């Protein structure tokens, strides 16, 4: 099941770590390491997935956040993952991530980062 692929530790591409639990229901809870920017320790992270996705050897479609304020940091900026869960030998999940920061009105056009990360369950 997609419940049972998705739950458990996972790794990116620039060293975080990413460990969740995927509920029967459709949801996701866990925490979040960052290996780069104004990011210490773990951080709490909230998404979905989809509980029943397709048997035709599509993914999982899923999405989670994690707001970066914790019991170490606040750098005020939250960003939210959006992907696939693709099972098997070989199993990643492959995302797209908006990171955006608080900015003033002004300044508001480069609030957003997009970015990629791919997600291993062995470290790369």
């Amino acid at each position: 099941t997609a419940e049972a692929g998705i739950t458990g530790t996972w790794y990116n591409q620039l060293g975080s770590t990413l460990i969740v639990t995927a509920g029967a229901d459709g949801a996701l809870t866990g925490t979040y390491e960052s290996a780069v920017g104004n990011a210490e320790g773990s951080y709490v992270l909230t998404g979905r997935y989809d509980s029943a996705p397709a048997t035709d050897g599509s993914g999982t479609a899923l999405g989670w956040t994690v707001a970066w304020k914790n019991n170490y940091r606040n750098a005020h900026s939250a960003s939210t993952w959006s992907g696939q869960y693709v099972g098997g030998a070989e199993a990643r999940i492959n995302t797209q991530v908006l990171t955006t920061s608080g900015t003033t009105e002004a300044n508001a056009w480069k609030s957003t980062l997009v970015g990629h990360d791919t997600f291993t369950k062995v470290k790369p």
